[PDB]
C-alpha cells in the first residue's frame, strides 16, 4: 500500500515530473497525474532520463480533477485526508499530522493551483511549506520531497532499510 | 553568523546547483560552492535561468575544500558542527540535533564526497536519507531541499514568514 499518494495536478516543466518520479519509487509513494500535461507522455524519454519501467509503468493518470476525485473515492466537496501544498496555506507541512495514504496535491509550476480547488478546502487541509518573507515559491520538485520526507520521518519510515 | 550553511562540493549540474541556490535564499541559508565547478560560472546564464541577483550575490566562493575550512576556521582533522550527506554515512539526517551556523556538505549527485574528506568526520557527523531498498539516485537539489527543511525545522523555522 501507498505510503503516501502524490497528486501533480497540470504539472509542465518535464524535469520536475522525472524528479518526483524517482523520489516516490524511493519512498514508496503512488504517483498521480491530472491532465493535460505541459508535455508529451513518452516511454523513451523516461528511459533517456534514467529511470526504469517499473518507476513509471504503474503511475495513475487521471483526465481530470473530478475524475480523480471520483477514482479514489474522495468526497468531492469535502475530501478526506486530502491535503493541497499551497503558498497560499496556513500550517507548515510538519504541523499536520500525516496517515498513511494521505492525498498531497501540488499545482503546476507557472499557475500554482486553481481557485476553485483551494477555496473549497478548509484553511487547516492547505499546507504552506516556510519560506522567508518576498521569497519565489519552491521548485515543484523540491516540495513534493520535503513534504514526503517529513510525512515519512512521522511515520516512522516504514519501509526504509535500517543502518 | 549564518543560519546554516550549505556546502556544495564539486557542484556537477547546472540546473541543480539553480535550484539549490533559490532554496537558500527562500530559507535564508548561507550557500558555499567549492571548486571545481562542474559547469561555467555565469551571472547572465543565472538570470536567464530565472535566478534574481540577491539570491546569488553573496555566495561564498571557495577554491578548493581546505580553503573552506581555512575561511569557516574549521580544524580539518574533525570539523567541527558539519554534517557530510553520504550514503555511508551512519544516522538519518533526522536522527542528529541541528544547531545555528552547522554546516551541511553535499558532494555531487552521482559521486558523493572523497574519502579525504569523510575519513576526517565521525560516523554520528555522516548523514543519510533514508530510502527503500534497491532504491536509485535521488536528485541532487531533492536531497539538500529535504536536510535543509529538517534542520531547519529543529532550529524553528527562524526567519519564516
Ligand atoms: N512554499 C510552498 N508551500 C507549499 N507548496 C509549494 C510551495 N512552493 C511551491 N509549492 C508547490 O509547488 C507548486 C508549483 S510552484 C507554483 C507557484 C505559483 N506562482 C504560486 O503562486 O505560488 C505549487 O502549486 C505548490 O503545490
Amino acid at each position: 500500500n501507498a505510503m503516501l499518494n502524490i497528486v501533480l495536478f497540470e504539472p509542465e516543466i518535464p524535469p520536475n515530473t522525472g524528479n518526483i518520479i524517482r523520489l516516490c519509487a524511493n519512498t514508496g509513494c503512488q504517483l498521480h497525474l491530472i491532465k493535460p500535461l505541459g508535455f508529451t507522455w513518452d516511454d523513451k524519454r523516461l528511459r533517456r532520463a534514467g529511470l526504469d519501467y517499473h518507476e513509471f509503468a504503474d503511475i495513475k493518470h487521471h483526465h481530470d480533477y473530478q475524475a480523480f476525485l471520483d477514482s479514489e473515492k474522495l468526497d468531492s466537496t469535502q475530501p478526506a485526508r486530502l491535503f493541497a501544498l499551497t503558498t497560499k496555506g496556513t500550517p507548515a507541512h510538519s504541523a499536520v499530522s500525516y496517515q498513511a495514504n494521505d492525498y498531497l496535491l501540488f499545482g503546476p509550476e507557472t499557475r500554482g493551483l486553481p481557485a476553485y480547488i483551494l477555496d473549497a478546502l478548509p484553511a487547516q487541509q492547505k499546507i504552506r511549506i516556510p519560506m522567508q518573507a518576498d521569497s519565489r515559491s519552491m521548485n515543484l520538485s523540491n516540495a513534493v520531497s520535503v513534504v514526503v520526507y517529513e510525512a515519512w520521518r512521522q511515520l516512522g519510515y516504514p519501509g526504509a532499510l535500517l543502518k
